């Protein structure tokens, strides 16, 4: 009945149709095929329904190659999941779980220590284990109130079109996600897609402009839906002086009464204000997903807090393996064992560790990480943390 | 003109007024005095119109005698401001300046090591010393979709009158506020006009419920606007598997379409069920604000992160001293001194690093918190984190 | 642990406390203690925790006894579920079946033909047996746009203070519920009930008024949220023509913009204006539902229409006997055999025709009642048709 | 002043923009293009205001040559009224009245039983004899919700591009207009129209999707106001199967909170449901309204129910006849009489009780269909009532 | 750092950057570069940011050279200031005082007697000399209800496409703005801007439509986001006639529930129905704002009532002289004088008084306007006052 492979050319028309029909903000397939160049030759695979020639798509999914910040500034080759879809007839059939087990085999075969996604929904990806990694954190700025305190820093900014700039902001994003946890290398092609973004569509969004500065950016527009709102679609500032300047700019749009921004939870523009509420929360959510797959890979790799003084421990990821954890001088060897565990979780909370988003301590409070002892508990939790906080980078 | 003094028991009558007219929540003056045998003698200042025979009040402020949980489970006699009120008739005098210079004299003279207050808006206190130093966080869960984790703890929890388990409610809290930062000790006379509003009053809020566990208790009821909405008013939880079994007793509120709760930002609820968007952030504010009234007396008396190794450093509050610090073992010891300054901070900037709500290297990175080496910003990072997370008791 | 029996009179306070808790519209209890009386000895159950001396209640649930009008002017003892209810902290324990189990045991050994409910959700009762049986048609007419209809009948209408009038609303009302299938009998003790609720109360309800014509009568308030809505609470009408004057009177209501009603889909409001659009249809949904306890002495108890001619058919109730149904004559016989089935339905689809308030056709194109012939479909469409429409009486 | 006439090929400049000015749907004109290709030679009439060269219009209306399909399969000629309207200049002077006596003459004379109409209000037509005859009902499908019931039939539903299975949509549709009361041809110009709609416009509706069973169809899109909305624009199912699988692909969009569709009050889709609820009727509204030219004509055209005996009374239709009425074994015999009236009525009741949409009883409680016996009414209801439930067809 | 200049062809880039960013109904520049026209070689400053070739504009402002209809018909040579904005980056550095001063300069030099404004905030131009001249009356009718009152004027309108009939439109509005205070002078390039418009959009705005009558007009047009609401963008009549028998034929638009539109406060359109609350005010705001540059020139340009007796005074301008003002048939002389001044107001009030939309009584009360004597107070406002009631034109 059902077979599950990579997909062909000839099955191109039958993917965007279901793309089309899952994800509202798909068309166009133009887009689809800028990302499409992120796909490795076999990222992809295809659920089609019978045998015969051309039998209809009814499930897809692929991952594209990323490249991902971790603490410690390193970068880790990452294996990003999307257009992940099941048709609305195939539902609870087990297509989804038939198509996560081929592409994880793929990814673990090709030797990504790390895979990751963006979640459509929150309940489904727990249970193959992907843990939410960053924490999205929209601030809306009542600007009306708003002054600036007088330590904040600060002329240097410019309006600016995003169009002619490129290669201003090329340059600073790529200096930005090399310096922050959560940082992706933005390519080429993804250049060219949001670039294009900027112009105003007629039914759809208004004109973007930009807030340059030599060390950050804002892209921002007004809203469609409320012409008194100012959404800031990115903000990439390298040194807390351009963070400053970029707000105190866009503080200064008169003509506002909000500006908007999806940002991280230790965004320090409340702290630039007088008043530390303008600075509103008005939306949380989990950001990127992360699935460790290769354990000692993914521990070894990135730095931990120098704080904490060298200590041992054995952890055990259900159905991960057992292993020897020795955490000192910022660095971790990571070695198989058979020795009686001190800690154990599954292996969606540890890539909710990994970044730092998580503490240690929340997660064993809610008992998914189980522990012999309090001490080890504040150990894991101040060694696993961030000096530079965890952000978000582009959704894909 | 205008004349400030010590409110004789011929001026209440005058200061019953402004504060029904200042707070909305005022009424009933019968609160008011049981909050005044919190007051104590000398901790009340008013502002009089004039001079002459019961010329009119029209400022006013005072302290409460409060005993605050810092970490290192260290508890410290603080003077809780409220009451604060001015005249809208007075408004841009330098009635608020005069009297909380006047309360700070006295709180100083008496020997507290701190002051704490809750905001009415955000502006305001930053300029007396004041920092935000709790969070609040409110969560709506749509228990609709609810499943816990099969990692989740857990029957135990009872369905109980309120007014019937006084005793088991008030060792409950005792034992919380013992052990979690922000903790306040909540005396008789507090807990008497607590328990008076769990009946229900027409016009007003529905009668209140309790749900029961040895370890931990939660107060409930519907909401008045919304009947699919269960307000948890709070929710004291001493051990994880309270916290656990009191969530899946309110969950199980099937009358309900969602339960809210304000709560801290480490409550471990998210986890405890499979997915972790249903325990949305709804809102997000300030709590507690302290102001450091005696740096060193503060600075020694709580407890600090073991994990860090010691250092040493100097530390300038603007106008409030110049201080030698020093911090190994969980411990600080905290000397005059006229070496040159590592780091400067205001003093409102100390309060909200106190209780560990906010990182230094947040509050660095708004430049309100100057310092020499990153180094010593990730130390006095570590160093002044708090194992358990901060919480906010009761509002005053 | 837990154990199922009939509450004793120390039971009692927990039982509040339940209800309470489960049921906003709840308090008061002194209400309760009215329909208390019309529970039989032996018509209630509890669930208690564990065993002792006063053990909490954490399940409760009843029935009354009632007697519910079916079409041919028909009248059925009737087993009225309510108070139905279980503890948050015990919610997927089985201790609704078992309850329900045993109640319904009660109801079948006493001799009730039929036991009914309003339910709370409309996934819960299904699986007992109980099928919607009556349908809520709440309509809103703006009543600034209408204009009666030349051909409607119509001065013989009073406005009345409802307290003043109870002897010609308990009369009009008994002659209302003998003919109209849905009656139900309101005992004196009811009629206590509903009468105090119209008096206004502060913070709730504003007061209650009649219209008061020789055959009928409507109860109506305006709105506590919005004040140019008049809302009637109860209308019975024992003729057209008193129907037509009510309404002539209600849509009189100058003062008013809207007036909304709970009624039935069958309800002639819309005919008699010269827009039939300003009746407008602004929520639906099911209202009482039926336990046929007893099939054959159900469906020899109702009358059936006389149109359709005599004819035999073989009825299948899933898990509640076979039987041979002889229709003819607006009467039925219905015998035990083993012939063969030509009809299959689970038991609730057999209360929810029972009232005619849904055809059997429409159950069958949902696959839930299975039948052989389409002939046997619209004779068993036609017969178990009502002359008069299906109403609903008071929520229990 | 005013003169009624033809419209000239040179009047259609005037018409379009007088359409334009009085459907916000018109535009576009060429569209209007499609539907003239329906309106018969004579079909339509203009008001001019004056006389002279090229008067500018001021009234115009039409009728379009349709089949309508009326219970026991049968398939009439019908005059489609639409694009009807009156200059806003020209409001209450009789125009309206002249257009449409003018229009029923030609309509008569060319021997239509039967004319329709979709109605911009409700309280305009029954003056000139048409009633409603169909009711729209919009279920809105709270789909995070919904499970199927276990007796609920069922893959065989293909998620497919509309534009591309033309042909598979007419056969289907056609099938399904001959089966269904209320059921229209469709043409093929109507056809062109609908299908090019299905594409996506930039700041209007987002592109359409269909899901195609070898029995039904139905086309749907995500909403453009709200996007966890998805509109079904029609679901046309030939049998049971189709429909409940039409059903559970919809129901599997889990991209989406809520599917809407507008059908009937019989639609079984609530009974696919463990939760009847779920299908929540948010709407309701007249559909197609018919004016019976032809009494005798149309009564003798229409099968009546088989389950009725044989029976004979006298109809008077107010202005428009009396006839002695004979019914039996499904047919009519209709001819003129001058003997006494057993029930009378309006022309417009009748075609509210034609398609079986409207119960006579229901008409005789509102006083417009007055009759001698109950008897007759319970036998006038029952011969009138359809076996398969009259839908809508698309609106003209 | 700053440089003011005039800008030159190689600023305008610059120039539509800044105004796009500060204007979101800006886009267009073509329709920018229609304005241009209206703009006087030297009536244009720029703000550079430092020095070079090219630098960035960060602040522009102009006038446009307009014709302003005052009391007695009079036509003033007008300069129009638009186009004012000042970059987000520079906001609080004088840029706007700059800029005014500049232009202020410009226009009394080239011998205009006035300047005028729209307001975008309403708190900025009074520092400039500018006073609200003209008021803003939003009225929504809901038509449903509106009847005309048997004294009302009244066919003679003509529903029409707004392109086909601009001659008429302009010689209608040529004959309004030369009659009605507050009149402007619609240059061809503004009636090809405004024509324009009347397209429909996609995503955008509908089509329009006109009412045409020999004396007046009406543009119209239904709102995007309600579908039941008229919007009518402008109404010109010139008789009380056209005024009424326009008012009739939107009233007729029997498609709609509400027509808006912005007018002035003495509409007489409430006095045309029976119920005068129909005619709802919806909103209020200043609509033209004034600055009278030469005092003694504008109060001896403009009419002034007759009906007041000959009176002389000595009026003082804060900063803007001291004159003898002396009125006596409907004339004003106005004489350089040292006299004591009898009453004082700043320039800004001048212009608020000017046009007779504010009483100087008014004014008075708070306390901008001191005078001597009340007697000189009403006379003041006698004479100020218009016979015809101060209508706005397009905004500019």
């Amino acid at each position: 009945t059902v077979t599950l492979c990579s997909p062909t050319e000839d099955d191109w028309p039958g993917m965007f149709l279901l793309a089309a029909a899952s994800f509202t903000d798909f068309i166009g397939p133009e887009s689809a095929t800028a990302w499409r160049t992120l796909v490795p030759t076999d990222g992809a695979v295809v659920v089609r329904d019978g045998a015969g020639p051309g039998s209809e798509v009814v499930g897809m999914a692929l991952y594209m190659d990323l490249r991902l910040t971790v603490p410690g500034e390193v970068v880790l080759p990452t294996a990003g999941l999307s257009f992940v879809a099941v048709a609305p007839t195939h539902r609870r059939r087990g297509l989804l779980r038939a198509m996560c087990a081929e592409l994880h085999r793929r990814i673990a075969d090709s030797g990504y220590p790390v895979a990751a996604l963006h979640a459509s929904e929150g309940g489904i990806y727990g249970r193959f284990g992907y843990g939410p990694a960053t924490t999205l954190h929209e601030l809306t700025v009542d600007r009306r109130f708003a002054r600036f305190h007088a330590d904040a820093p600060g002329s240097s900014v410019r309006l600016v079109r995003p169009t002619e700039h490129r290669g201003e902001f090329e340059a600073i994003y790529e200096r930005w996600r090399q310096q922050v946890p959560g940082g992706l290398l933005r390519p080429q092609v993804l250049w060219d897609e949001l670039l294009a973004e900027c112009k105003a569509a007629p039914g759809g969004d208004r004109e973007s402009f930009a807030l340059l500065h030599p060390d950050g950016y804002a892209l921002y527009r007004v809203d469609r839906t409320d012409l008194k709102l100012a959404r800031v679609s990115e903000l990439r500032a390298v040194t807390a002086d351009a963070h400053c300047a970029l707000w105190r700019a866009l503080i200064g749009l008169d003509s506002m009464e909000r500006i908007s921004i999806i940002t991280h939870p230790q965004d320090p523009l409340p702290h630039l204000l007088t008043d530390t509420r303008l600075a509103r929360t008005t939306w949380r959510q989990d950001g990127l997903w992360l699935r460790i797959m290769n354990v000692p890979a993914a521990l070894e790799a990135r730095g931990y807090a120098h704080e904490v003084g060298e200590f041992s421990t054995v952890l055990e990821v259900s159905d991960g393996g057992r292993f020897a954890l020795k955490i000192g001088d910022g660095r971790a060897r990571c070695t198989p064992t058979d020795a009686a565990a001190e800690i154990e979780m599954d292996r969606d909370v540890l890539g909710s560790l990994y970044l730092g988003a998580h503490r240690a301590s929340t997660l064993a409070a809610a008992n998914r990480l189980r522990t012999k002892d309090s001490q080890l508990l504040r150990r894991l939790d101040a060694a696993f943390a961030s000096d530079v906080p965890v952000q978000t980078a582009f959704e894909f």
